């Protein structure tokens, strides 16, 4: 242990460590499905929880490892790669944010560390001062007590400050106090404002992401999408790895913060981790503010490097033969055929030498999509929808099973909430006929009650109008979804035995059993329902939003500074 990690000796085994030191259902949604004959039980659990013996058997199974041996002075190439992608106009341009801009959109129940009693909301109120001594301690170079609190998956204090199934079985987060300190200074990195990590799709919302990619796709004489699949990336990050990620910070930030960065970095390269007490041999934890922007950056640098090393393309010229898209570790690049195939064979071998071993699954070769909708990217796969205007767009595609399971369920310790849920989902998965109608059908309940804000999106006004504004077309205009792709994603429902032959037509009755009755009814926004009812839906005015009150548009994200 370093001098800086000698503090855990005085605060003090069973861990058997071999390489590191051990010294409830949505009631309305759920009733909707049930009435249709969907077995809620034979749906997957989708917030599973890990026990003490096997949160411990998982930790020695994954985190207990040595810094994977890496190719010599690789980071001198990975930096050379960063030379070709840097934003020179922003060199020494990032500077800490103010308190006002930081509280803007923050989890006020942020994970509490092993030694804190105040979740993020509570420190923000009184102990704001407690945040700036830690920044002063770090901005000039003063060893503080860096510690990460380790917990198992989906537990209560799995609180973030597709993303919540993109997390490992071992959460590793530092103190709320330190989490705030790092962010109040490195927001403009750890939130990518602006996006300096190319292809970083953290900012891109889901309903846009697949239409976006296909537009690049359609520029190649014969395109192809090689996958990034690395095994447990978090543990495959090394001390040499972090210090490059250190230096990419030191480039953009102003001169006054290189001292803040280095002190934090060296603190992060040997982390005493609290659960039982172990020390960690480098690696990334899953509640560090540098997860998304550290991986994503680290990842493209690796991935651009290895593509360039295998195909022979030099680092600077990448930006014109390929198009990268990461989100943490999961990502994909699009290039011409010959290039793709050469990167999938030679890549495997390179990526292993470079400390990021792939999970080859098809003959020592990386997964390669040859048809555009064969991509899979942060838990979703592209599906095409055909519009009544004879144009075609793409939506964020998943298996109906996971969808129904994520929706009909919610962790807790209300029916306005459920109406927001219904919306959010309908934004994304309107392509799924079973979900569009389930969404609509919750949205048809208690028209008096208005949505809540606890969920991702929500709509003020009239939800069908909220949907035309973001997607760009109307729900009534969705005429035929893609036939082959929808079936593949619906096949699991048959396999798990969660629906009946009737279900795809017991639901459609319910909706028509509503939309034939005289009036102006939500369900008649479904083309099939309306044509089988003759009624229609003349929508009013409605807009989608999130948080306390922002605004989500077609390709923008306007907020509200009326009373800033």
């Amino acid at each position: 242990l370093g001098k800086h990690n000698d503090w855990i000796i005085g605060k003090i085994g069973n861990l058997r460590t071999k390489h590191m030191l051990n010294p409830v259902y949505n009631k309305t949604i759920g009733s909707v499905m049930t009435a249709t004959g969907i077995r809620l039980e034979k749906l997957p659990v989708v917030r599973a929880q890990t026990d003490t013996t096997n949160f411990h058997q998982a930790i020695r199974d994954k985190i207990d490892k040595e810094e994977n041996l890496q190719t010599p002075g690789l980071h001198k190439k990975l930096m050379e790669v960063f030379n070709a992608l840097k934003r020179p106009e922003l060199e020494s341009s990032y500077d800490a944010v103010e308190w006002e801009e930081l509280e803007r959109g923050i989890n006020r129940k942020g994970a509490a560390g092993f030694f804190e009693r105040k979740n993020i909301g509570e420190i923000l109120d009184s102990e704001k001062n407690k945040v700036e001594e830690i920044i002063d301690n770090l901005k000039k170079g003063r060893n503080i007590k860096y510690y990460e609190t380790a917990i198992p998956k989906n537990e209560k204090r799995d609180v973030n400050d597709f993303v919540d199934e993109k997390k490992p079985r071992v959460i590793q987060y530092p103190e709320a106090k330190t989490r705030l300190a790092i962010t109040k200074v490195m927001y403009k990195w750890v939130k990518q404002k602006p996006v300096v990590i190319p292809g970083y799709e953290g900012k891109t919302p889901l309903f846009q992401i697949f239409d976006k990619v296909k537009k690049e796709w359609d520029q190649f004489q014969n395109p192809v999408a090689v996958s990034f699949d690395t095994k447990a990336w978090d543990t495959q990050v090394t001390t040499k790895d972090l210090e490059l990620i250190k230096d990419i910070q030191k480039y953009y930030f102003k001169k006054k913060w290189h001292k803040f960065i280095d002190t934090l970095t060296m603190h992060m390269t040997e982390v005493p981790v609290i659960c039982e007490v172990y020390i960690r041999k480098g690696q990334r934890g899953s509640g560090q503010p540098d997860t998304s922007a550290g991986n994503s950056m680290l990842n493209v640098l690796t991935m651009v490097y290895a593509f360039c090393e295998a195909t022979g393309v030099p680092y600077k010229s990448f930006d014109r033969v390929a198009k990268i898209h990461v989100c943490g570790d999961d990502g994909f690049l699009i290039t011409e055929r010959a290039l793709g195939e050469k990167f999938a064979s030679k890549g495997v071998q390179i990526l292993y030498e470079a400390g990021k071993p792939q999970k080859i699954t098809e003959g020592d070769k990386m997964k390669v999509a040859y048809q555009f909708d064969d991509i899979e990217f942060c838990s979703h796969t592209p599906i095409q929808v055909r519009w009544s205007d004879n144009t075609s767009s793409y939506m964020p595609g998943r298996n109906t099973t996971t969808i129904l399971a994520k929706m009909a369920t919610r962790l807790d310790s209300t029916i306005a909430y459920e109406k927001a849920v219904a919306f959010s989902f309908l934004l994304m998965y309107s392509w799924n006929p079973l979900i569009r109608r389930i969404c609509l059908l919750v949205l048809s309940t208690e028209l008096q009650v208005k949505p809540g804000k606890s969920t991702t999106y929500y709509y003020e006004g009239d939800p069908i109008s909220a949907y035309k504004e973001v997607i760009g077309h109307n729900l009534f205009d969705l005429k035929r979804t893609s036939f082959e792709k929808l079936a593949k994603l619906n096949l699991s429902m048959s396999v798990l035995g969660a629906w009946t032959r009737h279900t795809s037509k017991r639901l459609l009755q319910d909706c028509v059993n509503m939309g034939v009755k005289e009036g102006n009814w939500l369900v008649n926004a479904d083309r099939l329902v309306s044509s089988k009812t003759g009624n229609r839906y003349i929508p009013g005015e409605g807009h989608t939003l999130q948080g306390r009150h922002y605004e989500e548009l077609v390709l923008a994200r306007k907020q509200i500074n009326n009373f800033q």
